[PDB]
């Protein structure tokens, strides 16, 4: 299922680690089982 998404396409979903489900960019963690990502925010080590 697709739907008209210019502004935020399912392209820049995410895969979470845990139990590796797709979730969109507005959240962090896992739309099930809650696994907050873990590379979201501006990684700029240094
Ligand atoms: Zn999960």
């Amino acid at each position: 299922s697709f739907e008209e998404d210019p502004e935020i396409s399912l392209a820049d979903y995410w895969k979470c680690t845990s139990c590796n489900e797709m979730n969109p960019p507005l959240p962090s963690h896992c739309n099930r089982c809650w696994a907050l990502r873990e590379n979201w925010l501006p990684e700029d080590k240094g």
